[PDB]
């Protein structure tokens, strides 16, 4: 992989949302994705639609075409908490 | 002279992704313990202060005699965390 970009969408980012989205793919020998298939999102319809975009413009190493590949998309928010002296 | 200041992100706040600030004066006696601990400002209002003073009272310094009228403002953020896994 080249570059696999997934931006935390912003409504959900806002609203303190986190979830996960499992997908899977085809690769095309133009190391673009295709056939992008859902496997699972939660919460449902949260992060599902904005991850599908993403992975319109995600680059692989153009070669040879590969089929039904995984991955998983953590979504969380990370707490920072920060004591400054005045 | 801070030795432990652990400030804990309240769940609730957490949850409803609310992010903001508490403004704080505090005494610390000779034990190195924090004291006389009084909220001067938070925003959002009602989120944090509660929870920032019964974390401040686990607070601890190195001293060798009371000091007081210590003021700190305490910025709570949440940052955005993806992680991309293959399977």
């Amino acid at each position: 992989a080249l570059h696999r970009r997934v931006n935390y969408p912003s409504r959900a980012k806002a609203l303190g949302v986190e979830g996960k989205v499992r997908v899977k793919f085809d690769i095309t020998g133009s190391g673009t994705v295709t056939n992008v298939q859902v496997l699972s999102e939660t919460p449902d319809g949260v992060f599902g639609d904005d991850v599908v975009k993403d992975m319109a413009r995600w680059r692989y190493r153009t070669e040879a075409p590969v089929e039904n590949q995984v991955v998983s998309i953590v979504f969380k928010l990370n707490g920072h908490i920060r004591v400054d002296d005045q």
